[PDB]
């Protein structure tokens, strides 16, 4: 079978905590020694529309954040901010503390995600880096420092921590450094992405996963060059396709024995004649969130 | 739409997967308190799979037959017995890790989070739907066996499924952790069939609550209907017909929409009589039939 799979998030769970200044409570990150967190915590709601965070913080003091780990209030011995996130360093080491990283991914790229409330984790999900540096996440209120990760043998690579929702519906967050994926900035606006685009390496490695598992309506006899797949796919908002995405599916390919570019072919013909009511592994649209690595490991 | 598969958080679970060897056949077991709950059929050969005598199979085993190991560390097995198609292996050490837990038997259409697990491994976590028929649409690999389904209500942990077998048809099937199976499915390495397949109205009257909830509700019609002709109407469309308890479990929706259940189900009798005629709900000309009312609830108001 095949399914949209998130990372087991125990690693993560026990490094969660509860951040709360003012009025304002949402979720931390505790590593080591050091709680990590969206600073938007420190504003109110006159500062949300034009904060100015250098001048926000210099006037807080380190007993005017309240850290919880479950039960159990930590000390805020020092804090520090890097670009929008807010470093809080407490007394107690986390003994949870995982062997991590931190990482920037790119467009294309899939994590996972730990949704948290109150310090408190409530579900997990996978989740795409999408063109427009945007993620289709399911946050609510209060889920600001929830993060995105994930885990390479036992190494948990941070790639993401959330900060707020576009009038779309769709999310906008930082890299564990503070700095935004995209146009985004940590005011309370309404903002705009640029215009998203398919992951096209994804949606032919998810093709390939229908495949393996027997559905195959969508194949065709036909094949096409590179350019002239990238011209039609372009044409579509999808987006274009390189020979290290051709290479990265050779074992998708080898396993299936259809070459790349024959599902590029079929690809072309599903954008351009569509699905006729059928669905792909159950869907009614081409699915783009699954990797090849996704797609590989899990077959 | 601005609904997504989510698993519950897999931690307290991770901290209960254990592996059970016996020869060279590994599958995966649950350490919770001083027992390891696993498969019964990690006792078989290749040559008892094809019609395993369990209990004659059980009688020549011992205690230090059985290799239960955390990671590298091997658990003491101190006593052995078998219920349904379970081992419960008793050991020398209760799990520190054992969170709050009980034992659930679901009904079908209901959903839990599968941890994929591998030699005692978790590799991954994901939302399962039971399905009518008794299966569910997993993604198992060989040595998956003794994985479970959970679901966690504040700080417990029910456990309802732990996977035995997969289906010719690419479905899989397993146990509660009683070890009585999901359907008609016995732990035999035979063709087995599930039956026909029906989709799970209940959910998809729970989607069209969460498409009212956003806005979405060009649907609502002015009618009503009995359960009894809404039933006899479902099934000819290969829906489940409904029963008490989806009536009531639909009832936080109803009461946050003020459309009562009822109501709803006339709707969707409109919806399946007529068709959607190019019209999308949430987006789709497809109904979703594997988000329960709980699940709305979850992700619109958490
Ligand atoms: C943190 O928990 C919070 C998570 C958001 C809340 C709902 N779903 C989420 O993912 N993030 C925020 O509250 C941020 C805080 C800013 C300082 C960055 N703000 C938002 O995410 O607001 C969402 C905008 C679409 C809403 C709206 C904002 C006011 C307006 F500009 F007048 C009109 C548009």
């Amino acid at each position: 079978g095949f399914r949209k799979m998130a990372f087991p998030s125990g690693k993560v769970e026990g490094c969660m905590v509860q951040v709360t200044c003012g009025t304002t409570t949402l979720n931390g990150l505790w590593l080591d020694d050091v709680v990590y967190c969206p600073r938007h915590v420190i504003c109110t709601s006159e500062d949300m529309l034009n904060p100015n965070y250098e001048d926000l913080l210099i006037r807080k003091s380190n007993h005017n954040f309240l850290v919880q780990a479950g039960n159990v209030q930590l000390r805020v011995i020092g804090h520090s901010m890097q670009n929008c996130v807010l470093k809080l360093k407490v007394d107690t080491a986390n003994p949870k503390t995982p062997k991590y990283k931190f990482v920037r991914i790119q467009p294309g790229q899939t994590f996972s995600v730990l949704a948290c409330y109150n310090g408190s984790p409530s579900g997990v999900y996978q989740c795409a880096m999408r063109p427009n540096f945007t993620i289709k996440g399911s946050f609510l209120n209060g889920s600001c420092g929830s993060v995105g990760f994930n885990i390479d043998y036992d190494c948990v690579s941070f790639c993401y921590m959330h900060h707020m929702e576009l009038p779309t519906g769709v999310h906008a967050g930082t890299d564990l450094e503070g700095n935004f994926y995209g146009p985004f900035v940590d005011r309370q606006t309404a903002q705009a992405a640029g215009t998203d685009t398919t992951i096209t390496v994804n949606v032919l490695a998810w093709l390939y996963a229908a495949v393996i598992n027997g559905d195959r309506w969508f194949l065709n006899r036909f094949t096409t060059t590179l350019n002239d797949f990238n011209l039609v796919a372009m044409k579509y908002n999808y987006e274009p396709l390189t020979q290290d995405h051709v290479d990265i599916l050779g074992p998708l390919s080898a396993q299936t024995g259809i070459a790349v570019l024959d599902m590029c072919a079929s690809l072309k013909e599903l954008l351009q004649n569509g699905m006729n009511g059928r669905t792909i592994l159950g869907s009614a649209l081409l699915e783009d969130e699954f990797t090849p690595f996704d797609v590989v490991r899990q077959c």
